Formats: C-alpha cells, structure tokens, sequence
C-alpha cells in the first residue's frame, strides 16, 4: 500500500516517467483568481511579476491589506499542517512581514535561502544581527542567539508589538547549503533539516512560515517532504505528484523545476530506505 507507491516511484525514477506526469499537471489551479496582486497599489509589493498569490487562499493584513503570501494546510489522512508559503520580503514590505506574523500567531520562520545567490539579492534582511534589535513600524524584533553549522542556522529571537504593548518568543531557521546551481547532490544535510523543523514545529496549532525568494520552488519541496514524512508515520501512501497539486490548488506553482521535483522524489524514496 505504501511499499506498492515506492515501487511506483522507483520505477518511475528508473523509466522516467515521473518527469513525465510532473509536466503535465497544472501550475495554476483553473479559474481561481490572481487580481489583487495586479492591483495598482499592491504591484510592487511582488517580486516577480509572474508569481502572484491566489485571491481565494492570500493572507490577508490587518492594514489597508497585502503581502505576496497563502495559507497552505495539508491534511493527513486517517493532523493538519498549516504553512504561510510566501517570498522573501522586499525592503520596503519587510513590516508586512512582521505584520503577517503576528497576526497569524507563528512562531516559527523557515527560511530556505541565502540573501544573495550569486550575485543577486534573493531576499531581504528582515531581522536583525545576534545582539541586535530592528524596528519594522510598530514592531521590534530583538536577537539572542545564532547557532548553526555548515548547513543551517537557528535564530532565537523576540517579536515585540509596540502598538499592542506585548511581545511573543519566535525562533528562525535557515537553511544556507542550497546550490547556488540547481539542486543539492545528497539530501542528507537537507533532511536533517527538516526533522529539526518538525521537532520543533511540535503539536503547536499555528502556521510555520516559510518562504524562500519567491516562495514556491524550495518552499515547496520543504512543505512536500514534510508531508511525505507523516504519511509514512501514519502509514499512508505517498504520491509525490498529489501532494503538489494539493499544494497547488493553495498556491500556484510549488515546486518550481523538474530537477526540485526529482529531488525530492529521489529524497522520499531514500527516506523511506
């Protein structure tokens, strides 16, 4: 039942047929509108042009009103994990961020890149170095700790809200061994990662958030691995190609290249050996 779906899977590694059924399935979800994000006001709010977040499913500020971000919840058959998906903040809707955060009552910041990939910035600085504290509008964050190896990094910080007199614990990982080409060779450091990012995820009820640079390629194979990894605790099937397109249907596009979709059906198939 599981074991049938891992030599459909090896199989389809072996033919190649996996590749295949990955170009075929859809990136935007027939139908379900992109409008807000190509709303004069809200257009520089986006880092691409060309990845927007759906209407239906965008996290929505208490402002006004945007940021370039979806709830995505995956269920579990027979635990329903939440995620904020979004890009990596701009300088100037960094407070959006924080913003977004609060509200939604995360405690968790994944981050899935490095601020400048070869010779470009990928995302924004939006907290403040060990022993530092920023302020992003009505919000304050503050740093304690930066501990980490050659892979990831774990940030202790405070959030402080300013305007509501109190402040929330709030704890960032990053994971700085990404390629600056492609996709990683070994998956071994990556999926350390990821059960660091459950252990600590825990049976909080509140959504962890995770971006990348533009939030759906990295971030997706993150929120695909993670998944996977509680369908086999549970016992269930894993189909790589459902778990995006119900990622999908929430936000489009996740996982971007063939080559992030390879890479994490190669990593299912060695995790689950």
């Amino acid at each position: 039942s599981l074991r049938e779906s891992m030599i459909q899977l090896a199989e389809g590694l072996i033919t190649g047929t996996v590749l295949t059924q990955f170009d075929q399935l859809y990136r935007k979800k027939p139908g379900m509108t992109m409008s807000c994000a190509k709303l004069p006001q809200n257009i520089s709010k986006n880092r691409y042009r060309d990845i927007s977040p759906y209407d239906a499913t965008r996290v929505i500020l208490k402002g006004n009103d945007y940021i370039n971000a979806n709830y995505i919840n995956m269920e579990i058959p027979s635990i329903i994990n939440q995620y904020i998906a979004c890009q990596g903040p701009l300088p100037h809707t960094c407070t959006d961020f924080w913003q977004m955060t609060w509200e939604q009552g995360s405690s968790m910041v994944v981050m899935l890149t490095t601020q400048v990939e070869r010779g470009r910035v990928k995302c924004h600085q939006y907290w403040p170095e060990p022993t530092g504290s920023s302020s992003y509008g009505c919000y304050q964050v503050t740093c304690h700790s930066e501990e980490g190896n050659t892979a990831y990094i774990f940030r202790k910080m405070t959030l402080f809200n300013q305007e509501k007199n109190e402040s929330r614990p709030l704890t960032q990982i990053q994971y700085i061994a990404w390629p600056d080409h492609g996709v990683p060779d070994d998956s071994s450091d990556f999926l350390d990662f990821v059960c660091h990012v459950r252990n600590k995820r825990a049976g909080k009820e509140e959504p962890v958030v995770v971006h990348c640079s533009a939030g759906i390629g990295r971030t997706g194979v993150l929120i695909t691995m993670e998944t996977a990894m509680c369908l086999i605790e549970c016992n269930q099937p894993v189909y790589p190609l459902d778990i995006v397109r119900t990622m999908r249907d929430q936000r489009a596009m996740m996982i971007q290249t063939p080559s992030q979709y390879r890479f994490v059906c190669e990593a299912i198939l060695k995790v689950y050996e």
